[PDB]
Formats: C-alpha cells, sequence, structure tokens
C-alpha cells in the first residue's frame, strides 16, 4: 500500500473553457437546445426509452438523408469511425475498391481500404478536382469494383461533388456506392435513395451542430445483400454490422447488448436532427447557399480570392481561400484568434499550406457571423506583417 | 424537388427522459459536475485549450491507473473500442493469443482475435470461475503466447480477478498482460506498473460515472515495443496507435490531425477524474468495498443467495445474485423498475438466466442506495408469483 502517482494538481482546479466563435470546417458551436440536452441525466442504455430515443433517431437520419433503407443508424463513433465501419463490413480482402482521391477524405479511404486487405485502385486528383460521369465510367469499366468512394462535400478542398446519376453509372457495371456527407449533409441538397446511393454516411459536428463522436450511416438493398452473404468475418467486432443492426432494431430479432451506445451523445443527437425537422431541409439548404453566396462576395471584396473558381462546384458549408500572398497564413489565423476569439483553419492533407478554410454550419451559417469572419479578417490583413 | 421522407412527428415533440436510480453493472447515474461539463459549448478540437484538458486527463488516467508510462490515453469509443483498440495494435495474424474466458469478457477478446486472424487459445471456465497463477503458467508454456488477456472485474459474473505477479510470470515466458479493468477501476486496488500490467484499459461510464463513449488505456514499454515494431499495418485505421500516441501528445512530433476527438465526453471524462482525484483512490476503494459488504449482508437477509461463495473473490462494484427458484426473474427485474424507478439486470453471456446484477459505482456506491435497492427486491419477492 504506497501510491507511485499523486492525485495531479491540475485536476484539482475547476474545468474553465474560453467562448469561441468556431467558424472553421468544424466542428461547430453547439444551440442552446443542444447543450441542454447534453447536460441531462442518464437513464438505462437498454431501457425501452432508450430504444425509443434511439427509433427516433433513425426516423430522423431517414429524414435528413431522404430514405427508406431499414439498415440506417448511428455509428458510435466520429466521421473516420463510419467511413471504417462501411469498408470493414462492405469489402472482403481481395475486393477491388475505387476510390475518388479529390482531398483527404479519399486518401483516409484509401488508407483504410489498404489496411483492410483490399485492391485499392484511387482516382487522384489534384485539389479543387471533381469526378466526371465519364472518369468514373472509365476506372469502373477498367478495374471492375465491388465498390466506389466519393466524397459529396470535400471539406478538404470546399469542392462540390455532382453525384448526379453516379449511382445509376454504378449499378450498370453491378458496383456500390459509397458517399462522404459529413460536411456535406444539411448544407447542400442531398437524396439518397433517389440519387441511388448504396452507402451514405455524414457525421453529428458539422451542418447539424452536435458534438463530435457519433456518426450517421445509411445502407442500400444492394449494399445490405453484399454484407450478409461475405464469406469471412469483418476485422473489426466493434463496427460489425450484423451486431449493430440487430441492437438498432433493423432485425426481425429482439435486440441484443452489443456494446454501450453513448447515451447522452444520443440525447444531443436527437435533438439537433428535431432541430433540423423543424426548420426543413430545403429550408436548411437555401441558408447555407445564402449565406455562403454572402461570404463570398464580402472576402473578393477584401481581395482574396476563392481557391475553387466555378461557383457551382462550391461547397457552402466549408469555404476554401487562397493563400493571399506575402502573408503567413499562420499569422493570420493566430490573428483571427487572438483578437477576435474566431476559429478559422488553414489547409488539411493535400490542401495545407495552400488554403484557409471558413466555416458556414447550422445554426452558424449566418449572415451576420459572415460579417464577424470578414472584419476579423480584414483586420489581420491590415496588421500582419 | 420533391421529398420522399417527410419530417418525423416524434422529432417534433420536446425531448423527455423519466428518472431511474441506475444500480445494474452500468452506466451509471451522473453527479453534478459530470452533467455541468456535459451541458457546455464547444472550443477548438486542436485548440491549445483542448490539449490542455487532454493533458490533465492523460494525468488523470496515470493517477487512476497507478502509472507513468507515456503511452497512455482516451480512445473515443466504448469499453469494447479500447479492447479492439489494444487487440488490434498488439496482435499481428497468426500471433498466438492466451485468453481467460471466464465470462463475456474473455469471450469477446477472443472473438476480436479470431476475426483478426490471431491463433486464440481459451483458457475456458464456467462463470463464477478465476485463474490461478498455475492455469496461466500451463497455459503459457503450453501455448507461448505473444499475449494473455485477463478480466479484472468480471462483471458478467461479479468475479474479482487477482491479478498479483501475473505480470511477472507473463514477463518471463516474454508474454505480454493485457487487462480489463472497466468494471473494476477505481473501486477495488490496482496498480498497473506495480502489478508489471503490459496493456490496462477501463471504461468511462462505470466507477467513474461519466457518460458512457469513451474509454481509458495505456501501454508499457514492452507494449510499446511491439506495436510500433510490427510488420504489417493494424487492420483499424480509426483505432492505429501510431496516429492515436500522436495527437495525444504521446511523440515528439507535434500533434496531427487523425480523428475529431469527442471534445464534450472529454469535458465530462476530465471532470470525473477531478472528481477521483479529489476523493482518492484508496478512499474509493474502502467505499465500493464497505458498500459492498452492506449489500452482501442485506442481500442474504432476504433469503437470496449470493452467487459467488468466496467473499474474497466477489467484485464489490458489481454483484451477482442466484435467480431464486420458483421466481421469474424477468418479473422481479420488471417490478423493481415499474414500482421504484430503479434498474437492475438479468445475467450477461454465460451468466445468462443464471443471476441477478447489482451496481454499487463510484458516487453511486453508498449504504442508502443499498437500502433501496433491498427493500425494491424485498417488494418484489413478495409480490412476484
Ligand atoms: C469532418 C469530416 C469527416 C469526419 O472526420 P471525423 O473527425 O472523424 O469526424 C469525414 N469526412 C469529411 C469530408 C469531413 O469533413
Ligand atoms: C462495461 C464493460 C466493458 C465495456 O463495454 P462497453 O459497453 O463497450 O463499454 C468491457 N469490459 C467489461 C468487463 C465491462 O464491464
Amino acid at each position: 500500500h504506497k501510491l507511485l502517482v499523486t492525485p495531479p494538481k491540475a485536476l484539482l482546479k475547476p474545468l474553465s473553457i474560453p467562448n469561441r466563435l468556431l467558424l472553421g470546417p468544424g466542428p461547430s458551436n453547439l444551440p442552446p437546445r443542444i447543450m441542454a440536452a447534453g447536460g441531462l441525466q442518464m437513464i438505462g442504455h437498454m431501457s425501452k426509452e432508450m430504444y425509443q430515443i434511439m427509433d427516433e433517431i433513425k426516423e430522423g437520419i431517414q429524414y435528413v438523408f431522404q430514405t427508406r433503407n431499414p439498415l440506417t443508424l448511428v455509428i458510435s463513433g466520429s466521421g473516420h469511425c463510419a467511413l471504417e465501419a462501411a469498408l470493414v463490413n462492405v469489402l472482403e480482402p481481395g475486393d477491388s475498391f475505387l476510390v475518388g482521391a479529390n482531398g483527404i477524405w479519399g486518401q483516409r479511404a484509401a488508407d483504410i481500404g489498404e489496411r483492410i486487405g483490399a485492391r485499392v485502385h484511387p482516382m487522384t486528383k489534384d485539389p479543387g478536382g471533381h469526378y466526371t460521369l465519364q472518369e468514373v465510367e472509365e476506372g469502373l469499366a477498367q478495374h471492375k469494383p465491388v465498390l466506389l468512394f466519393l466524397t459529396h462535400g470535400e471539406s478538404s478542398t470546399g469542392v462540390l461533388q455532382p453525384l448526379d446519376g453516379f449511382g445509376e453509372l454504378c449499378h450498370r457495371y453491378k458496383c456500390l456506392l459509397l458517399v462522404d456527407s459529413v460536411a456535406s449533409l444539411g448544407g447542400t441538397p442531398l437524396y439518397m435513395d433517389r440519387q441511388g446511393i448504396d452507402i451514405l454516411y455524414s457525421g453529428s459536428q458539422k451542418a447539424l451542430n452536435a458534438p463530435p463522436g457519433t456518426s450517421l450511416i445509411s445502407f442500400s438493398d444492394k449494399a445490405k445483400k453484399k454484407m450478409y452473404s461475405r464469406k469471412t468475418k469483418p476485422f473489426s467486432f466493434y463496427l460489425d454490422i450484423k451486431w449493430l443492426a440487430n441492437f438498432w432494431g433493423c432485425d426481425d430479432q429482439p435486440r441484443m447488448y452489443h456494446h454501450t451506445i453513448p447515451v447522452i451523445s444520443l440525447y444531443s443527437l436527437r435533438e439537433s436532427l428535431a432541430l433540423i425537422a423543424e426548420q426543413g431541409l430545403e429550408n436548411s439548404w437555401r441558408q447555407h447557399r445564402e449565406a455562403a453566396a454572402y461570404l463570398h462576395g464580402r472576402l473578393q471584396a477584401l481581395g482574396l480570392q476563392l481557391f475553387v473558381k466555378d461557383p457551382a462546384l462550391r461547397l457552402p458549408t466549408v469555404t476554401t481561400v487562397a493563400v493571399p500572398a506575402g502573408y503567413d497564413w499562420r499569422d493570420i489565423v493566430s490573428y483571427v484568434m487572438d483578437h477576435f476569439d474566431i476559429e478559422i483553419m488553414g489547409g488539411l492533407g493535400p490542401s495545407t499550406g495552400k488554403v484557409l478554410r471558413i466555416g458556414l454550419l447550422g445554426c452558424n451559417a449566418t449572415r451576420e457571423n459572415v460579417d464577424r469572419v470578414t472584419e476579423a479578417l480584414r483586420a489581420a490583413l491590415q496588421h500582419c506583417p
């Protein structure tokens, strides 16, 4: 009985957190309702009430995704985790996997792809690039993939990817379409079923304004078949779709314990879905598009140039901006934070050092926040050497 | 422009959650401070403040684990996830893995083990069983494992596993010791370094009283070596130790984005560690042991028998109780909930149908909660057919 480690003096102080206006690519600031849900008491993780809450979230994801797929649920992990879940259940080792690598995200899909032993074929594009129906038909014809991954909202580049008909294309060639909508969901049009998407995921901490840590996923008929008929077991227990599906009530069988869901994160997630259900999807889309419209105008007035030249390809939720010559982008970002308590970001992955990223997300996608970031940047431009 | 799915009428109602006294095996009820942290606003996931909070949590885990291992951090997932993280970084396919399968947990380790292609050797015992220094030397001598898994607090059976010297045993035979302390941490003595433990994990939602969804993990010198020198990449990106270690500041390199940590869950986790740092580890141990002592006395007075006969083997945090003959265990559990708003549980895995499980966890491990559960059960016994 004698202790190596003594109580950490830091823990003996009270928790203190500064106030910040988060106008980077995410996570975003939480509205009052979501914070309130966050502060609530626990119920039983397998209680009848928890299942009710979970059932509502499912309906919520079906609304925001625009799908009727029964195989739709929450992944108990961040965005990445939902991607990993998708890839680990859909791809058996040796399966051919076509990856739209126009930014960090396709990179991450590829990385995961290699790790789980798929034959990974990366359609690589420079940051700023998007994919045409043809490049995909071409890559599809050449490598005969079981799955294609596409980033809808490329948050690393500010690119909005077209999506239209790609699923139809992919269904000829009998290939599955996997789409990343973590950054795009809620702030730009998206219809899972109508666009024939096989696997769609998104994240909690973007336009939904919930805390980071959960993610959203849905699987088509085709996906469900491939996953339930694989010969091999997926490398992951935590992310195994058969178990997850059962516990989320997507089965005929009674719910069986798998892992303990993040009850409190779910309260918040539910509220975030409640909020956007009340606003309404198309309304939310207009707001992001209009906010984004306003923001670009202000930026160019400052003498800044937008990284993505064709406005139809510009992701409304995350805006990229070329680093103004002569300026140390690091200084600008620090300046905005130091003098304004506002977070903006640099690049990420290929776009590193090449851009600034400003985000308009959910209830934070407002004209008034655009004015704040515009003025903060202006001051930055004025004073930074 | 026309929508398959309309806003779910359920989401249009306000979030409502009943009041419950959770006295099952977990998750437990949250104290005011943890709820308060839960309701706070977001800061930047890579902000200097977030890293500070993260650094404190690290010190906190070093305190509760009693270790000085630099490779210590939070897994952004539930308990299971921390186990999966451990197994996926430590075991290369074909590696020999010895698993103490005395309940659901060793089962889960084995399941994961098979999935990631290890040669899994299960030392199976009936629920209620524990492992002697010798059975391990024996299994160690026979299969020459790279790793052994042991469940400290077997929450499925109520068994407290001995631990002492096992790491020394395992270090001869050059094998790593992996211990599950999700249920045991904070409510019964545990010293990572002093007991020569190579991989220790625990969970947020047990004696720590934080919400489920994060987990705690630490790696010894030996573990760190094996993981950093493997030839193959682990099957998981999300759980890859090299990336995780870097972002948690365990490296010489600046922190590089990997995934977005669950900022808010971390506020809460920090507070939960702050709380037990203030109480003090040994204090916490006495309380759980004494509460447990009180609880067993009351139960036997009701004519109930404890599943685990030797009191020295009884896990204080989770207590198992044989199903009283003539009684439908399902009725008892429902009765306790319906008439008292108290959650208790049945078995789990091998102990299914065979027991009831009552939990004493952190600030919920109190005499007064013991009186409440005793009286609730008594009434149940009286009225159930
Ligand atoms: C934010 C984001 C993710 C999620 O990554 P996490 O940090 O794990 O949530 C995935 N894809 C894209 C395009 C994103 O913007
Ligand atoms: C609760 C518990 C876990 C964690 O499982 P999760 O539900 O994923 O947190 C792991 N091991 C034991 C022994 C436990 O009691």
